[PDB]
């Protein structure tokens, strides 16, 4: 049968979670997507010759640490932790999202990729070396993306699928 991979995109509001998700789903850059919409989107893709079914949860909204929301995020098999390279605060938030993933999955070994988005912009405030070194601290891959130009989009999602395959 065709394997389905539940991927969850997390990170601060405005970093480009929706734009990255829609680039993968539509193959089109959407510069405007209702920032409150949290939804899931499926796509059949060939990763390493294998046709598999991606189920991408594009998260949104305020913090909620209820049993219900925990249960919901627990369905995720792998996570993209997204920050924007021109927003220091979104990068400084990453450790929170990682800590909540570790908590709800009850594991130090959850498939995860650090994503530096908006790589097309000249307004960088987060050094690539700082981002690579944070991924190194966590033992996870780091991928530089632009939802605008599609730079790195497949790399980010496909790497996460590969991390899930390993973890199994
Ligand atoms: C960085 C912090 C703290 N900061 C002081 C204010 C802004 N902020 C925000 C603001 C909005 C959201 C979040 C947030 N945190 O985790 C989560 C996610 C979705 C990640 C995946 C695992 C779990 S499990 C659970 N119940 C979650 C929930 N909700 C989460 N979303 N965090
Ligand atoms: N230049 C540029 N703008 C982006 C990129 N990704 C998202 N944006 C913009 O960043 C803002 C927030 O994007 P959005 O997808 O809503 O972020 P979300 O809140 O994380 O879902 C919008 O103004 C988008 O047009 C990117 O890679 N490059
Ligand atoms: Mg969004």
């Amino acid at each position: 049968g065709m394997t389905e991979y539940k991927l969850v995109v997390v990170g601060a509001g405005g970093v480009g979670k929706s734009a990255l998700t829609i680039q993968l789903i539509q193959n089109h850059f959407v510069d405007e997507y209702d920032p409150t919409i949290e939804d899931s989107y499926r796509k059949q893709v060939v990763i390493d010759g294998e046709t598999c079914l991606l189920d991408i949860l594009d998260t949104a909204g305020q913090e909620e640490y209820s049993a219900m929301r925990d249960q919901y995020m627990r369905t995720g098999e792998g996570f993209l932790c997204v920050f924007a390279i021109n927003n220091t605060k979104s990068f400084e938030d990453i450790h929170h999202y990682r800590e909540q993933i570790k908590r709800v999955k009850d594991s130090e070994d959850v498939p995860m990729v650090l994503v530096g988005n908006k790589s097309d912009l000249p307004s960088r405030t987060v050094d690539t070396k700082q981002a690579q070194d944070l991924a190194r601290s966590y033992g996870i891959p780091f991928i530089e993306t632009s939802a605008k130009t599609r730079q790195g989009v497949d790399d980010a999602f496909y790497t996460l699928v590969r991390e899930i395959r390993k973890h199994k």
